[PDB]
């Protein structure tokens, strides 16, 4: 379901920057091998969706000195990660108590 | 964030279904009482998103001898329900090699 990988893609690059401030190649190198090497993200993929977040002000780029175009989270970006974790986290122990 | 909140009302409300058939104010009290009381989902909610599962086909609705409507999860629901969570842990177990 096209909705859902987009959703997952952007919480792992979310989670990536979370980390550190990264370029598309070193956030495909680190996906790659934190997925054990099923998830080989497109550098296109990666620029469709940080065009997305850097609109809605989520993450910020910037050159860092050949040169690399660098991405980070921005303030909004961390406050909003925040808050998704923990309301996903409500919706975890929900899930918990239904199931018991 | 209005897209998120749809997709974990969503979430829950297929895990409900998951545990057994079930119909409207029967599905709002068990996720009062998983969620110690923090979601008060609304008739009106659950109408909106069940109006939509239903066409998709991931959920279908049947009379229970007064008569509530319940509602069930498919055979589609049920293979989508698991997809969703396998693809969902493999996320999850990409963050944390992440953040290790
Ligand atoms: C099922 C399970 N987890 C999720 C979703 C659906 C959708 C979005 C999301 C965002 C962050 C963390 N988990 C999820
Ligand atoms: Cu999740």
């Amino acid at each position: 379901p096209k909705e859902m990988l987009r959703a997952q893609t952007n919480v792992i690059l979310l989670n990536v920057l979370k980390q550190g401030d990264n370029y598309v190649y070193g956030i495909i190198k680190q996906v790659k091998e934190a997925s054990n090497g099923e998830m080989e993200l497109n550098e296109a993929t990666l620029y469709t969706i940080f065009k997305r977040l850097e609109k809605d002000g989520i993450i910020s780029s910037y050159w860092g000195d050949g040169r690399r175009k660098y991405y980070r989270l921005t303030e909004i970006g961390h406050e909003n990660m925040r808050l998704a974790f923990e309301s996903w986290s409500r919706v975890d122990k929900i899930i918990e108590n239904l199931e018991a």
